């Protein structure tokens, strides 16, 4: 019955968005493990702070059944995602997202998180919140202009500044 | 003429509160440096994340005139402050807050940040916003129950959840 959350942090990752999830989980006693979307668990933030997380994204593949939810913390790695699309960690990212979406896991994200989910196709026929610049990239999903969208098991926010509009409902759904 | 900000992060520090400042500073081209209120450059967050900042608080002394603002990021280190009040890094904390207060630098903080400010007497006759649990610990200052208090050069918030009520003003003050 005990839930488990897999948190995905890109490199670099928006620290404000990330530690809104993590500090909320810790204070509510929600278990979580943070995975780096890179070849090392030592990442940076957009602000420049060096951050050493729990593990890498490669060690998440095959362990999707051990978690009940997935969190995509957006960052400045996304505006250059297309350049590094063929990077090992960026390939593992789409695979992890795809598997979690098929298991029916709780999909959580913000900013460009909806687009990364939509690149797979798990957001088909689902209301999602996404950054105004990543909105025309939403093909399978149904992008809205709302600060946050909760449809089925998809919990998305427009950016890191509108996470507060959905975070309590995310918390009460986990523990 | 370039406004430089000195950010003080405790150990452990509330990650959500800290990166609300740093990411906001980054997106607005505000120069800042993060000093660890601990023995070493490497600290952790309340969530458990290993965080490596810029420098230690000891290397801030004598260089307070090289900054225009002082930020106090509260954390779980404060409820254990009375036990470690005689620690070298906690002694340096009170001495750098004093120095920044003498030159009339922009004093920023949240949660129990106003309490640490009031422990020096810099907040005399000044309205401050502080955590409800730390409110009776305000003798020199004028503690309120408001989310944020801006009085003169003091910019305090009730906790990490009410930083957004004063942060736009902080950014404008730092350009
Ligand atoms: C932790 C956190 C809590 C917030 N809470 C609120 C809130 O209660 N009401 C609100 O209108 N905006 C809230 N915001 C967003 C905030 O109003 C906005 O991002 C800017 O401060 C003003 O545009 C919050 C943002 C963060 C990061
Ligand atoms: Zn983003
Ligand atoms: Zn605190």
């Amino acid at each position: 019955m005990a839930k488990k959350v897999a948190v995905l942090a890109v490199n670099p990752v928006n620290g404000c968005g990330l530690f809104q999830y993590l500090e909320a989980f810790f204070e509510n006693g929600i278990s979580y493990k943070v995975f780096a979307v890179s070849d090392t668990k030592e990442i940076k933030t957009n602000s420049g702070m060096v951050l050493i997380v729990d593990d890498v994204i490669a060690n998440l593949k095959g362990h999707e059944d051990e978690f009940d939810a997935l969190v995509f913390s957006c960052g400045d790695a996304v505006p250059v995602f297309q350049q590094y699309a063929n990077q090992p960690y960026n390939v593992d990212l789409m695979e992890v997202i795809k598997t979690f979406g098929e298991k029916g896991k709780m999909m959580i994200g913000h900013c460009a998180g909806a687009m990364m989910f939509d690149f797979t196709g798990i957001t088909k026929g689902k209301k999602v919140a996404v950054h105004p610049l990543a909105k025309p990239a939403i093909q399978n999903g149904i992008a809205t202009d709302e600060k946050s969208e909760i449809d089925g098991n998809f919990f998305t926010a427009q950016d890191e500044n509108t996470i507060w509009t959905m975070l309590p409902k995310v918390i009460e759904a986990l523990k």
